[PDB]
């Protein structure tokens, strides 16, 4: 029993007093700093191994990926989720779930034509909407959070929401409020003192509200297509999940059954909605910012692809400059800083540190983001990180905001193909306005804890 090195905490508090909950990124940067890559805190009466920069990270997630495989607490959804779902699960549950929805997505289409099919199919939609806007600024929150979660909706609900659909208006209110409420200062606080932090009126309160709110629509829907489920024809992840569940009936020990279904389904929805929505928020933002960027990546679309035939993901080969802007946008803009809480699945000898069974393991992916050894300015938007000297692709290993190792973002595939569709269409059509000189734009965020928050701005789109 050989921990690593950290600060001395207090009790219940743990290392409260040296956590600054505003900005919980730079207290960790301090302790690892003061302490080396690989260190112990206390966040609340909870213990915590911390992996800060590339090597530490990359050591443990992938050199021994399957020690460091199991998946943390996370206050802000356990009390929802309780180990159930694909993303809160552990062990043989997430390896079976894991397993199903990989399936899955491909058999609708994901990681093939069809799902580029299905996102030109809404890229169109939103086009639509946004000439429909005729230059006027618009907060453009709502406008790419419709669009882009109908994409996965199509795919876990077997059709597309319309746009005017009130519903559909207050689910993404849902999940743009919790989302961002990991964030906050009481998204941290909460983290840490979640015991006493529940019962108690705040942010937390309308959290678990949008939360509940997004699991009784999902409950609703998976009710829907029981009653009316045909077994040889499913039309999405869904009816598929519930055929799954007829044919293991007999198994008593089956992971396939009405709570994993309903969490899943869930965890689908919010992840294929919120992350991808928020990279284009934070991008758009970035971009009239830099208008020299936008320039360029407008020549490459106008020269590769034209002003009106539809992009397709093949086209990225030959978009070397788009590829590293929209990679440099989200390594920037560092999604989910800490990914989703680890812990390790077994007795576990790291380095010269001995990790009992069950230790929560917090990876800094953002410290991964912005390690200095593979960006010459890693504090910079600067998409000449992802360009070589020939202005070619160039990759990286420090560009993990998919996470590595066992646990990494399945969803990956998918994003790609939606940040490069989208980002590239909406291009095509609309340069950005600001109603700001590109000089008084803050890039900085509004809220950094467990997701980066962009800033509330509004926008012009002016039509090529
Ligand atoms: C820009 C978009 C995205 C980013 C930055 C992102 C990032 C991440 C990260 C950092 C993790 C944690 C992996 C770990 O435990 O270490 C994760 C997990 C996960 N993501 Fe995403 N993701 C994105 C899009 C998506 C999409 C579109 C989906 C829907 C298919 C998705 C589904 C999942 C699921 C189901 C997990 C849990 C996997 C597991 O527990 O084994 N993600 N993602
Ligand atoms: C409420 N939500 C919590 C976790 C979602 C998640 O793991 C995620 C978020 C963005 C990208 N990939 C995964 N899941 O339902
Ligand atoms: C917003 N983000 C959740 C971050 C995961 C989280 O809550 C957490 C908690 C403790 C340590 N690491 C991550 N995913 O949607």
């Amino acid at each position: 029993g050989k921990l690593p090195p950290g600060p001395t905490p207090l009790p219940f508090i743990g290392n409260y007093l040296q956590l600054n909950t505003e900005q919980m990124y730079n207290s960790l940067m301090k302790i690892s700093e003061r302490y080396g890559p690989v260190f112990t805190i206390h966040l609340g009466p909870r213990r915590v191994v911390v992996l800060c920069g590339h090597d530490a990270v990359k050591e443990a997630l992938v050199d021994q990926a399957e020690e460091f495989s199991g998946r943390g607490e996370q206050a802000t959804f356990d009390w929802l989720f309780k180990g159930y779902g694909v993303a809160f699960s552990n062990g043989e549950r997430a390896k079976q779930l894991r397993r199903f929805s990989i399936a899955t997505l491909r058999g609708f289409g994901v990681g093939k034509r069809g799902i580029e099919e299905r996102i030109q199919e809404e890229a169109g939609f939103l086009i639509d909407a946004l000439r429909g806007t005729h230059g006027a600024n618009i907060d453009p929150t709502f406008f790419l959070s419709r669009t882009v979660s109908n994409v996965i909706s199509s795919i876990v609900f077997g059709d597309r929401f319309d746009y005017e659909d009130k519903e559909f208006l207050s689910l993404l209110r849902m999940m743009l409020g919790s989302f961002q409420f990991t964030a906050t200062s009481t998204g941290q606080l909460y983290e840490m003192f979640s015991s006493v932090m529940k019962h108690l009126p705040g942010p937390q309160q309308q959290a678990f509200k949008e939360l509940q709110g997004l699991e009784d629509f999902i409950a609703k829907k998976v009710e829907h297509n029981q009653r009316t489920l045909d077994p040889n024809s499913p039309r999405d992840f869904i009816d598929s999940f519930l055929i799954r569940m007829q044919e293991e009936e007999k198994n008593p020990n089956t992971e396939f059954y009405l709570k994993n279904l309903v969490m899943t389904t869930l965890n689908l929805f919010f992840a294929g909605t919120e992350t991808v929505s928020t990279t284009l928020r934070y991008g758009f933002l970035l971009l009239m910012k830099h208008p020299e960027v936008e320039a360029k990546v407008h020549e490459e679309i106008d020269r590769v692809i034209g002003k009106n035939r539809q992009p397709k993901f093949e086209d990225r080969a030959k978009m070397p400059y788009t590829e590293a802007v929209i990679h440099e946008i989200q390594r920037f803009g560092d999604m989910l800083p800490m990914g989703l809480a680890h812990r390790v699945n077994k007795d576990t000898k790291f380095r010269d540190f001995f990790l009992p069974k069950g230790t929560e393991v917090f990876p800094m992916l953002g410290s991964v983001l912005r390690d200095p050894r593979f960006f010459s300015n890693p504090r910079d938007f600067n998409p000449q990180h992802f360009l070589d000297k020939k202005g070619q692709f160039k990759k990286s290993d420090a560009f993990v905001p998919f996470s590595i190792g066992k646990r990494y973002c399945f969803g990956e595939g998918l994003a790609r193909m939606e940040l490069f569709l989208f980002f590239t269409t909406i291009m095509q059509n609309f340069r950005f306005k600001s109603p700001q000189s590109p000089k008084d734009i803050d890039v900085s965020p509004k809220h950094v804890g467990f997701a980066t928050i962009p800033r509330n701005y509004t926008m012009s789109f002016l039509p090529r």
